[PDB]
């Protein structure tokens, strides 16, 4: 049971409460334990405590002299036990309490007043008990109180006289999910002095009880409504009615399996600005089915529509001009639907839309024409997201009507051609474009001529063709800042490749075949392609085959600071290949042929580390392969995991196996 | 490969064996041929080939063996025509290959690209050095 401000006592066996603790402890956590009783003498010691978390335990009951050991508890949590009574005199004493949980206690019924003396409670939670009703007491308590939370009861109805407690209460969560409430009696939310949110999320109540609530929240102060799957199958004109003499805010629709929106189903919501409207089965959306919704910000619209249905082959149908009355709407999201395509004013009238995803929200979207996003021109589009469409091929212009835009991310399609250059015409602000797990992606001279403000470039597991052209496709990118071409089975690059790139901080390149490259042999000598990168931090070269290093090729890396070299091929390096990188942090030469580490290579690159990767490596156990290095490891502060079990020497056949930080190097 | 007293050839070669257990062969008096290349082999178990009494041909080429003992290669290569161990990271010290060595210097083997593909890996004084070359007057 560590604890030195807070003490826990999980999954600790505990079957009476330990005496053994100091004074001064403020936070006593015993949960999942065997606690049958809580006598209030063994909390005798314990006078400061502030939070007694003692649920999942066996407690059939508590005392009230167990309040008066504790005069400055807040927090008192009795989830998942069995205190199916409770009396007047049991929560008298603590008058301090703010949050009172009683989640799971098989509590039948409240009799009188458990919890009129406290006065500053803030939560009251009765969640998975017997209840069925809201009846909590006579007179008016609870005056501080702004969470209720009455959920997976049996309650079946609301009544004004049960709720009459709550007279001066502002509640801001009154939780009633997974009740089947059935009637909602006049005047039963007004009992309540003030109620700003309701949820009723896994309540059946359908378009008719709907209705009948909503008449029934009318002139109240709420700000927050949740019907998630409450079987709501469609809605109409008259189904939020009442609605329309309150401020609403919030509103939850998700999981209804709702099919039809009628035209003006919430022009009674001019306040509206959060809407979701995840997992449901629209069929067909009409022009003025969003009408009225003008100061509605976020929209969810995710699996919102019909899926494909192989019978009938009937797709979910947007007609044009749908969003047309949602003028302030700034973040749409559209995810995994199946709608046909873009039409030619699907999105007219978002003049203040910043956000759209449109990440698998199509079934046949293949080509990108000049007239896709035609719609989205008015619109201060930042960030466009179109990954998992299937799109095939993007042609010029394609986002010539996207002039604001910030971040495309185009990843996760089928895209196979050659980047002309021209798809990125009118792209003036653009920073970000991801492409990584195309089809095959084809470069040319200017590919990316057109876009000079571009910063993070991302072209992974795409089969790069035509990365070594004579002037470099990422000549263009001064900006630029962040290059990942991994995983393209690229063999051959040319020295400029990189030229000018003097902001360029993250280079990743591993999984390609870049081995031939830097070998002595190489026709031409080996290629110095990070040459001039200054400001450099992370450099990726993991699993490309590589052999040996040139001995220069990492003099221009000065702010380096994470360089990644497992997986290769290596064994010797030259001396004084790791001299310039006085910055270096992080070094990665695990799964290689390393033998002997000495002080000639790795001297500068272990001076200030922070972490060493050379896990899987045959070390020669030799007092002139690696004796420095034990040493090394003998004193330093760098973390190096798995040391005492994945250093193991291979050579000599005395040494094979074992651990190289116990080599001996008192005889060298 | 229990009970195959008539088997004559054996091709294992490439199949990402680490270990051997001692008495996989023991069965096989008659066997003439053994292919292991392209495997992972580093350390094998003492009396190995010691059935292997009619042995010709051993190829061991590409494993990641670094010391050639008696105690596991001494009935092996007691009367063999071709050995092949060529792409293999040698340990040139006097306990991993004083033996072999003394063994090439002497023999009727052949044993072909003995002086190109039979290179030291360790420790580095010896890195690249053929292992033919190494001296034994001091062990
Ligand atoms: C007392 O400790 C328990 C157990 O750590 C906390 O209960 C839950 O523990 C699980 C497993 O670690 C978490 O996944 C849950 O998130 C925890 N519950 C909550 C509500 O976060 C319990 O919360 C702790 N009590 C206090 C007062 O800190
Ligand atoms: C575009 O949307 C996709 C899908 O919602 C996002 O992909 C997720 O990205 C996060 C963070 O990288 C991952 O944890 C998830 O696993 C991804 N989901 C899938 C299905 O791949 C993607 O991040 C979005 N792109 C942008 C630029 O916001
Ligand atoms: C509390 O409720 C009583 C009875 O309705 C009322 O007289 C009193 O003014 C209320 N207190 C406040 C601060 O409104
Ligand atoms: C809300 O109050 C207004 C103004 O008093 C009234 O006209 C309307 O009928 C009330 N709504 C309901 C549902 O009673
Ligand atoms: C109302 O809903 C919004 C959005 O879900 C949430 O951020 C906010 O906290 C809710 N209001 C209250 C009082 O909890
Ligand atoms: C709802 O729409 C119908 C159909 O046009 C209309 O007759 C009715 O008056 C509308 N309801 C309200 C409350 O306006
Ligand atoms: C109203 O809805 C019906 C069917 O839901 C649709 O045919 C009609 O076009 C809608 N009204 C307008 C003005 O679009
Ligand atoms: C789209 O491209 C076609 C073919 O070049 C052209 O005819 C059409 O005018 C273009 N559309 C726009 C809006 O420029
Ligand atoms: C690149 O960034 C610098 C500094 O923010 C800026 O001056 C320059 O305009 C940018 N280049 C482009 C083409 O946006």
């Amino acid at each position: 049971t560590v604890s030195h401000e807070v003490a826990d006592c999980s999954h600790l066996k505990l079957t009476q409460v330990p005496d053994d603790l100091p004074t001064n402890i403020t936070v006593l956590n015993l949960t999942h334990n065997q606690l049958r009783r809580l006598p209030a003498a063994n909390f005798t010691r314990y006078s400061q405590l502030t939070s007694l978390d003692v649920g999942f335990n066996t407690i059939s009951k508590l005392e009230p002299e167990l309040c008066q050991k504790l005069p400055m508890l807040k927090v008192l949590n009795l989830q998942h036990n069995e205190l199916s009574q409770l009396s007047d005199k049991t929560f008298a004493f603590c008058t301090n309490l703010t949050e009172l949980h009683l989640m799971s206690n098989s509590i039948q019924k409240i009799k009188n007043n458990p919890f009129v003396k406290q006065k500053n409670l803030i939560t009251l939670d009765l969640s998975h008990n017997g209840l069925s009703s809201t009846k909590l007491g006579t007179q008016v308590q609870l005056e501080n109180l702004q969470e209720l939370l009455l959920s997976n009861n049996k309650i079946q109805a609301l009544k004004s006289e049960e709720l009459d407690i709550f007279a001066n209460s502002s509640l801001k969560k009154l939780e009633l999910s997974s009740n089947q409430i059935k009637e909602f009696s006049p005047g039963c939310f007004h009992a309540i002095g003030r109620l700003f949110g309701l949820f009723l999320n896994n309540v059946q109540l359908g378009p008719s009880l709907t209705e009948k609530l909503c008449l029934e929240l009318a002139n109240t102060s709420i700000r927050n409504l949740s019907l998630s799957n409450s079987q709501l199958s469609t809605t109409s004109n008259t189904t939020f009615l009442g609605l329309k003499w309150t401020n609403l805010t919030m509103l939850d629709l998700s999981y209804n399996n709702l099919n039809v929106v009628g035209n003006d189903s919430f022009a009674w919501l001019p306040q509206l600005e959060y809407f979701f409207l995840e997992y449901n089965n629209i069929q067909h959306l009409f022009s003025h089915s969003l009408h009225g919704l003008f100061n509605v910000r976020y929209l969810n619209l995710k699996r919102s529509f019909t899926k494909q249905s192989i019978s009938l082959a009937s797709l979910p149908k947007i007609d044009d001009f749908s969003f047309q009355w949602l003028k302030c709407l700034e973040h749409l999201n559209m995810e995994d639907n199946d709608i046909p395509g873009i039409k030619s004013n699907m999105f007219t009238g978002l003049i203040n839309l910043k956000y759209l995803s449109l990440s698998n929200s199509f079934t046949s979207l293949r080509t990108l024409t000049n007239e896709t996003f035609v719609s989205l021109a008015h619109s201060p589009l930042h960030i466009l997201n179109l990954t998992k469409n299937k799109i095939s091929k993007i042609e010029s212009d394609a986002f010539s009507w996207l002039g604001h835009l910030e971040v495309l991310d185009l990843g996760l399609n089928e895209i196979g051609q050659e980047l002309t250059g021209q798809e990125w015409r009118g792209l003036e602000n653009i920073f970000e474009i991801y492409l990584s797990y195309n089809k095959y992606l084809q470069l040319t001279r200017n590919s990316f001529a057109l876009v000079p403000s571009l910063q993070r470039l991302m072209l992974r597991r795409v089969a790069l063709k035509n990365v070594d052209s004579s002037p470099s496709p990422f000549q263009p990118l001064r900006n630029l800042t962040i290059l990942d071409l991994s995983n393209n089975n690229i063999a051959n690059i040319n020295d400029d490749m990189l030229e000018g790139l003097e902001k360029l901080e993250i280079l990743d390149l591993q999984h390609n075949n870049l081995a031939r490259l830097w070998k002595h042999a190489n026709p031409g000598g080996p290629i110095y392609f990070l040459k001039g990168l200054s400001h450099l931090h992370i450099l990726n070269l993991e699993s490309n085959g590589f052999d040996e290093i040139p001995v220069e090729v990492f003099k221009d890396l000065f702010e380096l600071k994470i360089i990644d070299l497992g997986l290769n091929n290596l064994n010797t390096l030259p001396a004084s290949v790791f001299n310039n990188q006085v910055s270096l942090k992080s070094l990665n030469l695990q799964k290689n042929l390393i033998t002997s580490v000495e002080k000639k290579v790795f001297g500068p690159a272990f001076r200030n580390l922070t972490e060493l990767d050379m896990r899987f490596n045959p070390f020669d156990c030799t007092c002139e392969s690696i004796a420095w290095f034990v040493n090394w490891i003998n004193e330093t502060h760098t973390n190096i995991p798995e040391l005492s079990s994945h250093y193991l020497c291979n050579t000599p056949p005395h040494y094979h196996g074992f651990p190289v930080r116990l080599f001996d190097t008192s005889s060298c």
